[PDB]
């Protein structure tokens, strides 16, 4: 299962890591993407997760958009987890350069609640443009269920941790 991973509370844990490299090693049964509302993983997590599954993300994505329309900032959908997880699912944190309102961050973590463990970036953080800081304070207040917290920059990670009240 999940390894080298600092408890935070009783249910969140956190470690720096590359979500990529971490979903292909414990195969979780929840990879979280840090999803828009149009499902287009361009860059940051989604990108990156896309890539790793060879665009079949993307691919499974644009069909879901066609049939179903945009997710909601604050949303969620399940969608497979290709090569990486049983299953993605794919959460919009608000994109604080997209003028997104930050209160639909806790919105956004309630979407964990419905998976008993999931393997998880940070939302909001990196390109949304939100301080991780007050990220991880939202999760750890908002996630009742078990989350796998993967920060891929190691200072990032050195400073959740050493700030973690
Ligand atoms: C109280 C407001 C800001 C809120 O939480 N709205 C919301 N959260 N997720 N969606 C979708 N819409």
């Amino acid at each position: 299962s999940f390894s080298g991973y600092l408890k935070l509370t009783d249910n969140v844990y956190i470690k720096n890591a590359d979500i990529v490299e971490e979903a292909k090693k414990v195969k979780p049964t929840v990879v979280v993407n840090a999803a828009n509302v149009y499902l287009k993983h361009g860059g940051g997590v989604a990108g990156a997760l896309n890539k790793a599954t060879n665009n079949a993300m993307q691919v499974e994505s644009d069909d879901y958009i066609a049939t179903n329309g945009p997710l909601k900032v604050g949303g969620s959908c399940v969608l497979s987890g290709h090569n990486l997880a049983k299953h993605c699912l794919h959460v919009v944190g608000p994109n604080v350069n997209k003028g997104e309102d930050i209160q639909l961050l806790k919105s956004a973590y309630e979407n964990f609640n419905q998976h008993e463990v999931l393997l998880a970036p940070l939302l909001s953080a990196g390109i949304f443009g939100a301080d991780p800081i007050h990220s991880l304070r939202v999760c750890v207040d908002t996630v009742r269920t078990n989350v796998y917290l993967a920060v891929f920059d190691k200072n990032l990670y050195d400073k959740l941790v050493s700030s973690f009240l």
